């Protein structure tokens, strides 16, 4: 925590106490809860289609297009039958979900289609109006959103309700025109921390392809938590920082196992919670920074009571 | 019917879910210079004098763009600085709009008239006029000036007036469209001061066709035209997602008297909110019930809190 | 004299294409469309337009007549006014003397179609989408709105406002092919005023073409008023070269054919 | 049937309505640098050491785009001159295609290997490389280089290779996009030199499902893959509008006997007419 980490947490925690922090949860947070992954269904939809399981060294063009082929060839009731076999499980809540909700966010957006962030909010007892379909934006019960942008399975374990095929990602901006637009209102008006992604994911690339179209300084740059095993390369860190991402690297704060992802999620997410107790005023001209931040608004007044200043200094 | 529209505007005003969409037809009840008086002035520096001809629209759209290209952008700015440094009052319509307690006010106007009425009461509205003000905003009540405003200059770049500004609106202003469209799907939208053919209304009705069947609520369109609406035009626009309360179909007035029609609907909304129509004595045994049926889940209520129940 | 040379210069190479409009389908005495808009008015409202109707023509009245009055009944009036026959003007004879490689037209009669086989030039009519691939020659005729060749029904002619937005989706190939003909040949317009639906919808498409990369088209003005110094210099930037008939012959306020046949005689005399 | 596909391809060959949508595998035969080679030099000169195994999605589909922004443009075209300034001979494939009398030749390749093969014979195709070339053409016969040519120079502005240029291509080449899909509906298209799963194949099938039910001459796919085509994948890509002709179904060849599988499918077209 030399210069960038202590400047990033000085912005995240100064938005958490304003009610202006929004977390964007991915699948690598629910994968820590051992919720089944999407490699495990392309290989399943390869062996019921091509007869035998694939060898590997797997081309991306045979990855995205195969669960569509299992839809176009094997039909529809075959497609949403295996979703009732590999997703119809119960998994528990991992303590990154509680560390997210300890930050008191204004919204939570997710590309997850499990109700694990949705069971971690009635467990801690937080009321989010869950928007998983398009008919839920005009029926929001609160001002505080759990916006599942890739759908959910509350209406059933059918593929009509979740974005999984390759015909779904080309009709996303026409079958979900209000979830997509409500998401970009939140990115424009809040501070976005990404957690659970990998700097080349389809969602993060299709969301940095929108922010290029915006003006030069209209948005604030979203934060990014990178929990990859290898340290980040500075060519990659230069590229995404000139694109709309501040990248906090969890592999440059602790040093744990190459297969223990939980330590790198828990590193940054416990660092943020403890940093609300300031501990930044160690220089003598940083003590005067804090005190000017509380008092110099009151120069508009002409005299203050001394018992009112216990309310100024919290 | 009129009566069900009376209800849905009132009980959305009591929930923090009422947003107006204020047009140029109530900035001129407070008598602000209309845009057709500008284009007559632009017609006189380029050409001799406007031989009117009822203004076919091909001249009505291009004449600000032609004087922009020929004379220079400096002259396009000072004519706006001539016609719009006027300092006009507020009509009773603005007072009746804010007494209907909006969450937001969206407006196509480049005047400052609605913000000054919002400063004069106990509520603060975050003015967004430009593209930068979306992130650096304050307090989640928004006066959204979607056409630009002269709050940072009388130059012609800040406001959209030309025809290089209508077709580049999605490029130059991406975040003011997304925040305009988010308020529409969430809140209950009432239009004030439009005329059912507009670049701000028909560009909305083309976006609403791109949505699903029940994925939105239908906006209300308070229509104040002297000749009343016909049923088939009321069929065509109710099918496109506008519930039109016509002001000429509730009172009768002259073809030049606007404030009577604009207030006969706004008094019909506020005096529905400020309850003045209660008779038959079985309408009092469900106004009191609706304020006390929540309080059956409590064993005892303090008598100083029941005054806040009954407002 | 530069603009009168290049049109004839493209005539010898056979790389010339004409864009044909509705200022010419009145000189053959074929019905202008607002006669229908007048009928569309008084069969929906119930009483005629004593006042000036505004925002109904291409805007609100044909669209409402399709669905409130009835769907097959919208074409019941179309067959009543467009199962007619009208004689070929000399403009359809004067244009064809310049040997067009193709003819694009927004008109929907068979009056540029009855002038072609009555001369001896073979054009295959691509007016619908099953006409695009299924063609008989590389010398094809392009009708971008349609024609009643399949029958007297409403869904073959672009008339409403539920067709001038999803024309770039329901007619996707013709809309592609029309742009292709502009990209190779040289396009001459006729029978439009500045400010129709299709002179602005094309120069919005021309802003999506880069610098020095297209042939700037030919748009001849046959409005009996003269050309301003202002409106001329404006449409030089949007891409248009203006040859003005009103700056060539002094004509009456209603002598239309004296202006349309003026520039057509200016071309054919300058052919050799 | 394999005969029924040939009878339509030969009919458009005789009627003059045949256009070969030229792939890159017909130029991978002539020792021209395949694009996985440039990805390595962009990887090794940037990350220091090359990556083992297989590349990541941001490191295969975006690693020249990472290379262009981080390093620049003088060093991006410094590598393009090092592999693409060579002299090469034409295939036997580059003799069977032009002898089928094509109307237009639509390529994806940025080299003059399908181009100088035209100059050897009497077939005169006009190179449509830049945006100016559609209106500056002197012919009705077009060599439609939809990716570009190095004829102006060795700059990277002339070929679409990066990641933002498979996205800004509809804004920097709008007529060539319009001129290509013209030829797809009018002329009959034969795809030779690709694989099912290529990038520019699946963009055309997206434009296919936009069109009407029977609006287009549903083209043919010449599969020069070493493996045989699966029956499931055959029905899928055909229903999207690609009649699949496989060399592995006709002949049997080795895992690196490519040029025989490239030629044998063209042997059933030259000998058939």
């Amino acid at each position: 925590l030399d210069n960038n980490v202590v400047e990033c947490i000085k912005e995240i925690t100064e938005s958490s106490r304003n009610g202006k922090l929004v977390f964007f949860v991915g699948a690598g947070v629910s994968t820590l809860s051992d919720y089944p992954q999407w490699w495990r269904l392309v290989d399943k939809y390869h062996e019921e289609l091509y007869g035998s399981p694939k060898k590997g060294n797997y081309s991306s063009d045979e990855y995205l297009r195969i669960p569509q082929i299992f839809y176009n060839v094997k039909g529809e009731m075959a497609f949403d039958g295996i979703l009732k076999d590999f997703f119809q499980v119960d998994k528990p809540t991992n303590p990154i979900h509680d560390k997210i909700l300890a930050m008191n966010p204004a919204h939570v957006i997710t590309t997850n289609y499990d109700n694990l962030i949705d069971t971690a909010c009635w467990k801690r007892g937080k009321y989010f109006s869950v928007i998983s379909a398009e008919e839920d934006v005009a029926n929001a019960t609160s001002s505080r959103y759990l916006l599942k942008v890739a759908g959910d399975f509350r209406k059933g374990f059918k593929g009509e309700n979740v974005v999984l095929k390759e015909d779904d990602y080309l009709n996303y901006d026409q079958n979900y025109p209000l979830i997509s637009n409500l998401m970009k209102t939140i990115i424009a008006t809040h501070t976005i921390v990404f957690i659970g992604y990998g700097l080349g994911d389809y969602n993060i690339n299709m969301l940095l392809n929108w922010v290029r179209k915006l003006q030069k300084d209209s948005f604030h740059k979203p934060f990014f938590i990178r929990t990859d095993p290898s340290p980040i390369e500075n060519e990659t860190l230069i590229y995404y920082e000139n694109k709309g991402l501040r990248i906090i690297d969890a592999a440059s704060l602790i040093d744990s196992n190459e297969y223990d992802y939980l330590e790198r999620y828990s590193a940054v997410m416990d660092l943020l919670i403890e940093s609300q107790e300031n501990k930044f005023i160690t220089k003598d001209d940083e003590v005067i920074d804090y005190i000017y931040g509380k008092i110099s608004p009151l120069f508009a007044l002409q005299y203050i009571r001394k018992i009112d200043l216990k309310h100024v200094f919290e």
